[PDB]
């Protein structure tokens, strides 16, 4: 099976580059992330050209970039999506996990 990377990746498309760490995320399905793709979990970079790369952080497409990381009501849960479910009512882990700025995706 294809194995988790180590720690600390840089996810660096944008201006407002992002750390992730599988180690943390150990609890989610790898095919929740690495979603199938014509019925198989795709492990390529998730802004491959065909995939999720149209750097437009307004477009709300299946290749919009930044709606892949930010936006609710996807068909797999965003960065963004889980981490809102992950704090629910706590404001402090809101902030954390959501936060625009400020947060532990970004400073
Ligand atoms: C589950 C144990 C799991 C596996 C296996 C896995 C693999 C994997 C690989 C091989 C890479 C590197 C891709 C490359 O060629 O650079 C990679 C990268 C990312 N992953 Fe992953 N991954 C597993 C699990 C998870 C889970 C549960 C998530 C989502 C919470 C996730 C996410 C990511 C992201 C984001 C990257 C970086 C990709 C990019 O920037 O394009 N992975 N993973
Ligand atoms: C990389 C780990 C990666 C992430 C993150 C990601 C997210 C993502 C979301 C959140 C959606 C749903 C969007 C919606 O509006 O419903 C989604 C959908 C598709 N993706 Fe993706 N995706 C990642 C990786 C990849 C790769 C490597 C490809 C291209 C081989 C790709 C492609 C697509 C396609 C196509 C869709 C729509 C799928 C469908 O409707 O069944 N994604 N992705
Ligand atoms: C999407 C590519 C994505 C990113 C980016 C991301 C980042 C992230 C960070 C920075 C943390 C805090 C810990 C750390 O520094 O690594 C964190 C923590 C959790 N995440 Fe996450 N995360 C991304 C995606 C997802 C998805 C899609 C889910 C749920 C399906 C998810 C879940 C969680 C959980 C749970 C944690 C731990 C929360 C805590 O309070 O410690 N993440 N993620
Ligand atoms: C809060 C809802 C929030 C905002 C707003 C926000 C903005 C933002 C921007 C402007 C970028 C760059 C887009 C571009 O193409 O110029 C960006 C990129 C990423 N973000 Fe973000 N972001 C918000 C919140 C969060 C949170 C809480 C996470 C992590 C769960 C997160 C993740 C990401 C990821 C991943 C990227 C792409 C990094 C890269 O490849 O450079 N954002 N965000």
């Amino acid at each position: 099976a294809p194995k988790a990377p180590a720690d600390g990746l840089k996810m660096d498309k944008t201006k407002q580059p992002v750390v992730f760490n599988h180690s943390v995320h150990k609890a989610v399905k790898c095919g929740d992330c690495h979603h199938p793709v014509n019925g198989k979990e795709d492990y390529q970079k998730c802004a491959t050209a065909g995939c999720h790369d149209n750097m437009d952080k307004k477009d709300k497409s299946a290749k919009g970039y930044y709606h892949a990381m930010h936006d609710k009501g996807t068909k797999f849960k965003s960065c963004v999506g889980c981490h809102l479910e992950t704090a629910g009512a706590d404001a402090a882990k809101k902030k954390e996990l959501t936060g625009c700025k400020g947060s532990k995706c970004h400073s």
